């Protein structure tokens, strides 16, 4: 009954252009079986949304990558939040939710905004820049490590460690194998910065450690929760901002709308997250036999959810393949959905908004003026290089 497909969603050809294969996956049926990796697949909005919102049946504690922690050893100690289920999930989720709170956003917003204006002003002096290294990477690097309370030395380890994390969710292909074999120095740096003495007062990391006395987490849980922010908190935003700039570069009419109303900045970033879905895919593991989209899935099966595909499903979206900065984006799954829905989304949206605000106010045009290169990663979608000429307003 369930269609079997030979599509490899973790192959370079798929990364290079996923959209036709995603339509093939959607149109084959609500649930598919991927013979390449022996996992179930769901690529339509309805089923992706359903799976995300049933954490009891589709659990995370057996891992959200291909590997089933009940069968294999996780490559690093499990995340206490991403790779945990309720109830163990709940209090660590609460702590990170308060660390990354509206009040915290209120404290850092003006610095985040100044840094974005300054970056755009600096890039306009150069004119011809690489929007990945010089903007999508440089801006988050200029605010997030400091907000974490990290020291200066060793920050070069952060993006490699994140690339490693996101590749390690994937199957054991060459991307994953190579990342792991290169991992040791990046892991060592990150794990050491997670210790209380190494996190500057006032920052996210220190605030996690300060929350170890409330009965929500214990002091021995705080380093791995800092580890979560150092895993998730930089590279995601890099590819998110990268996405938004690429969208503005490819859809000049939308840049023109954004210039005319800079208050559209926050939604213009949200749409870019829908449209490019920086985090493309991840897994759940079934804890029981379950009926999903008319198909029966046994206990202990991995299920692969295509977030980027759900975000382009014409069953849910009008003109999904158009970038529309005034779209009602509410309900997209680029940040997940349900109990694990991105706990860092206020930081993400803050960085995204103030960068696109700076662009809206200072830039007249964004023209690609060189070869675009894609970056391949088992989990993340984004570019290696985006040469653009910026014209000042
Ligand atoms: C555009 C940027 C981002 C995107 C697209 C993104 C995407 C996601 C998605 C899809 C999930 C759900 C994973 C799941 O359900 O298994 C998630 C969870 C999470 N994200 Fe984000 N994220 C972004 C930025 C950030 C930032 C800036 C931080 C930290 C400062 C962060 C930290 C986390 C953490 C700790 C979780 C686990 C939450 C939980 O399991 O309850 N993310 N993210
Ligand atoms: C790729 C499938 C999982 C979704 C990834 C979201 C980003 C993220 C990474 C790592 C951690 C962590 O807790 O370590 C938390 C979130
Ligand atoms: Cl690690």
């Amino acid at each position: 009954t369930i269609p079997h497909l030979a599509i490899d969603p973790f192959s370079l050809d798929f990364f290079d252009d996923p959209y036709p294969d995603q339509q093939t996956l959607r149109d084959a049926g609500p649930v598919v079986y991927l013979d390449k990796w022996n996992v179930y697949g769901v690529a339509r909005y309805a089923e992706v949304h359903a799976v995300l919102n049933d954490p009891t049946t589709f659990c995370s504690s057996r891992g959200v990558g291909l590997s089933d922690f009940k069968k294999e050893k996780p490559w690093r100690p499990p995340s206490l939040i991403l790779e945990a289920d309720p109830p163990a999930h709940t209090r660590p989720r609460a702590v990170l939710s308060k660390v990354l709170s509206p009040a915290t956003m209120k404290t850092i917003r003006d610095g985040f905004a100044a840094a974005a204006d300054a970056k755009v002003d600096e890039l306009l002096q150069r004119g011809c820049i690489d929007a990945i290294a010089d903007l999508a990477e440089a801006y988050p690097l200029s605010v997030f490590p400091d907000a974490m309370g990290l020291k200066q030395e060793g920050r070069e380890h952060l993006l490699p460690y994140a690339g490693l994390v996101f590749n390690a969710f994937g199957p054991p292909n060459e991307l994953r194998q190579t990342a792991i074999e290169r991992s040791a120095p990046h892991q060592a740096y990150v794990n050491e910065q997670c210790q209380r003495p190494n996190l500057a007062p006032g920052g996210f990391g220190a605030c996690i450690h300060a929350f170890t006395d409330t009965g929500e987490i214990t002091p021995d849980e705080a380093p791995l929760l800092v580890r979560s922010l150092l895993s998730a908190g930089l590279d995601t935003t890099v590819n998110g901002i990268g996405a938004a700039v690429y969208c503005l570069a490819r859809f000049p009419g939308e840049l023109q709308r954004l210039r005319s109303d800079p208050t559209l900045a926050r939604n213009a970033f949200e749409e870019a997250v829908r449209f490019e879905s920086p985090v493309q895919t991840f897994f759940r593991t079934t804890t029981r036999e379950v009926e999903l989209g008319g198909a029966v899935i046994g206990e202990g099966e991995k299920v692969l959810m295509f977030l980027g595909s759900a975000n382009r499903d014409p069953r849910r979206w009008s003109d999904p393949d158009l970038y529309d900065i005034t779209r009602k984006t509410s309900g997209h799954v680029g940040f997940g959905s349900g109990v694990h829905m991105c706990v860092g989304q206020l930081v993400a949206r803050l960085e995204g908004e103030v960068m696109l605000s700076a662009l809206a106010r200072k830039v007249a045009a964004i023209d690609i003026d060189g070869p675009v290169k894609r970056r391949f990663n088992n989990t993340l979608r984004g570019l290696e290089s985006l040469p653009v000429k910026l014209t000042p307003a």
